[PDB]
């Protein structure tokens, strides 16, 4: 007796329970792999009803999920029901089709390439998540907006909506399409939409030194934040596309405002300052460029003040100019170290710098009388 009629009594409760995420023992699990063998072996019509029974039992689990799910008119309780049941309903994903290997096999066509786990996220997709797509994607950016302003939630209310983004898309060429342009999409803009309008007020509020320990101290915010949120597995540029738009809307945005307290900076010996500038600056294309014309200006000038200095006595102690000279190039050669950590880009204008100071005070003529 290994005919459907016989086995499926015995399948169908493992089945439900795999779908519930309820305790299967090792027996019952191993059982339902040799059933399936069985039934698909013996019945010349086995696989065509264990694929059909199999499909009843994941719609009518999908009919009672959507009922739990749909039954809540409020949004917030909507989202949290909906990430109660994705967070099993998505686990199992992994584990109901496994048992199942013996019967895809026999199927035409035939964890990705999974018929059953296939029928899983579509039905799942067709019943519950393309209803209320909009509303759980609405939901889960005001929750990331009451998280900036400082309020804390269960992360998962967030993930499960971009898991389902990623994982219940059509698209064989594009899996992720609609993760791309809506989840994605709504997580860029809303950044971007939150900093155009804190960012400006913040620095207006409490000037470009303070600011800038702001734009430094969001950025890492958002880093975090996007690589707990955003896709990350599928080896995409989601983060970095997050990023982008933070530098943009924190840095870009007021890079001349930063850049014009370079010269002062340089002047005052304000090194943890200069390197937080060029820390920020540096992640801007050319952004880097005017801090190394700022530098060299300062060279020369300070250079060029000491030679004006000097001129007067150079007959009869110039050996004084040339101390005061080797002390303006380690005064200068340790701003470089502690302020840019002696970067290659810093070095040479350092040495184009120090270059112009030894030939403008070669040529440096003293006022005749």
């Amino acid at each position: 007796s290994l005919q459907f009629e016989d086995k499926w009594d015995f399948m169908h409760p493992i089945v439900l329970k795999l779908l519930r995420q309820e305790s299967v023992t090792k027996q019952q699990w191993f059982d339902l792999f040799s059933d399936v063998h069985a039934v698909c072996l013996w019945d010349d019509k086995g696989s065509s009803k264990i694929h059909q029974a199999l499909k009843e039992d994941i719609l009518e689990f999908i009919k009672q999920a959507q009922a739990r799910v749909l039954s809540h008119q409020d949004d917030t309780a909507l989202l949290k029901a909906y990430i109660v049941e994705w967070r099993k309903f998505f686990t199992q994903c992994d584990i109901l089709p496994k048992p199942f290997c013996q019967l895809e096999v026999t199927l035409l066509g035939k964890m990705e390439d999974s018929i059953v786990r296939k029928l899983m996220l579509d039905t799942w997709n067709e019943s519950i998540f393309s209803n209320i797509k909009n509303r759980l994607q609405d939901s889960a950016m005001k929750l990331v907006h009451a998280e900036r302003l400082g309020e804390a939630f269960d992360s998962q209310l967030v993930i499960g909506v971009r898991e389902s983004y990623v994982n219940l898309c059509s698209n064989p060429e594009d899996k992720l399409q609609i993760y791309r342009d809506n989840f994605e999409k709504a997580y860029l803009d809303s950044t971007e939409r939150f900093y155009r309008t804190q960012a400006p007020s913040y620095l207006q509020q409490n000037g470009v030194q303070n600011y800038m320990k702001y734009a430094d101290a969001k950025l890492k915010e958002e880093e975090k934040r996007a690589l707990r949120y955003l896709e990350t597995r599928r080896e995409c540029n989601s983060v970095e596309a997050l990023m982008e738009c933070c530098v943009n809307a924190l840095v870009t945005s007021f890079k001349e405002t930063i850049l014009a307290e370079c010269q002062g900076m340089i002047k005052r010996n304000e090194t943890e300052k200069l390197h937080l500038m060029f820390s920020l600056m540096d992640k801007v294309p050319n952004g880097i460029e005017p801090m190394l014309k700022d530098l060299e200006e300062h060279i020369i000038s300070a250079g060029l003040a000491d030679m004006v200095a000097a001129a007067e006595t150079i007959t009869t102690d110039s050996e004084k100019y040339r101390e005061q000279l080797d002390t303006l190039f380690n005064r200068f050669s340790k701003l470089v170290k502690e302020a840019f950590q002696d970067d290659p880009r810093f070095l040479t204008a350092r040495d184009k710098a120090y270059k112009a100071v030894v030939n403008d005070a070669t040529i440096f003529k003293a006022e005749n009388l």
